[PDB]
């Protein structure tokens, strides 16, 4: 299967954001190259400027409607049987959530959106399809279901290359309205809400899975391709002088997942020595990895000054990947 790494700008904020000290610039796709370039300065040192390249930037125009007309395409492939993965990657605020839970907006609600539409076309062409969800966050190595109102150990099947999580709640979708609600109190929670939780948030990673079962009779066909969209944890690097478990795990998680990214898009990635195993995040993820399964990587960042080192920090993880 295949790789992609997008980078994200997110609009400033009105005021506590600017970029006096710091150049990011975003040059136009090109094919010779196949690519898409940005400049990174920073004005203690205009001579060093930062190149990076990636399959797609967007900046502080495109919406969250710009960016999912680039991803529905690789979304649909569940339809015929793929895995995905999703990941926003980023430094705390750098618009993470945004990206992944906007409210309509997010990757996940139009990703819903997005297959159900399909679905109903596939009717005519003889199809049956039937969906289901789970979501959880993955804090501190530790499984956590986000949909119960429990002890939980990751089934692989080779059997089948699927893989199940013991008591996690799992929902039907019959329909988009069915999860929206789920999907309001997310946001929320994740918000800057004064009741809003994200100290935990921050720190964790949520994963929002989910699985479509086609079937066809006039065909005979059967298709199953599960979709996992990730809310990394934030990026940023602790100074590191409990908090300092949650500081490690992190890393170790990033890094790992870094790892796992750049072994898969070696050219020699069969038999080379994947960390897969190294941390749960991965290691749960494995088959929607391996394979034909496509991944795409979102990496979010701030355009302020304030910043510019996680920003720096944030392409380099980025830029490693994609090598
Ligand atoms: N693309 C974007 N356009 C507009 N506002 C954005 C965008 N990305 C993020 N934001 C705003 O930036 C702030 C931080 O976004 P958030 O998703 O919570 O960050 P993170 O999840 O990376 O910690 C929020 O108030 C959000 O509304
Ligand atoms: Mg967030």
């Amino acid at each position: 299967g295949n790789i992609r790494v997008y980078c994200r700008i997110r609009p400033a904020l009105k005021n506590l954001e600017n970029s006096d000290t710091s150049l990011i610039n975003v040059n136009e796709f090109d094919d010779n190259s196949g690519v898409q370039s940005m400049e990174v300065t920073k004005i203690q040192n205009t001579a060093q400027v930062h190149e990076f390249k990636f399959d797609k930037i967007f900046d502080q125009q495109d919406t969250n409607v710009d960016v999912f007309k680039e991803v529905g395409q690789l979304v649909q492939s569940s339809l015929d049987g793929y895995n995905v993965c999703i990941f926003a990657y980023g430094q705390t605020g750098s618009g993470k959530t945004f990206t992944m839970l906007n409210p309509g907006d997010g990757i996940i609600p139009s990703t819903i959106s997005h297959i159900f539409n399909w679905i109903n076309k596939l009717k005519t062409k003889g199809w049956d399809y039937k969906v289901n969800c789970e979501f959880i966050e993955i804090y501190n190595e530790n499984i956590v279901d986000l949909l119960r109102s429990l002890k939980h150990e990751i089934r692989h099947d080779q059997e089948t290359k699927t893989t199940t999580i013991t008591n996690v709640t799992s929902c039907k979708l019959e329909s988009e309205e069915m999860v929206e609600i789920i999907l309001k109190k997310a946001n929320k929670l994740r918000s800057t809400a004064s009741t809003a939780s994200n100290e935990h948030s921050s720190r964790s990673h949520s994963i929002f899975i989910i699985h479509l079962s086609g079937s066809n009779a006039k065909t005979g066909a059967h298709s199953y391709g599960t979709l996992n969209l990730v809310d990394l944890a934030g990026s940023e690097r602790i100074n590191v002088s409990d908090r300092l478990r949650e500081t490690q795990n992190i890393n170790k998680s990033l890094s790992c997942l870094g790892d796992v990214i750049h072994a898969l898009g070696q050219p020699d990635s069969t038999k080379r020595h994947i960390p897969f195993r190294n941390s749960k995040l991965t290691y749960l993820l494995q088959y929607s990895l391996t394979g034909d399964s496509k991944t795409l990587m979102f990496v979010n960042i701030s355009p302020s000054s304030s910043h510019i080192n996680e920003t720096l920090n944030s392409l380099r993880f980025a830029s490693k990947v994609n090598s």
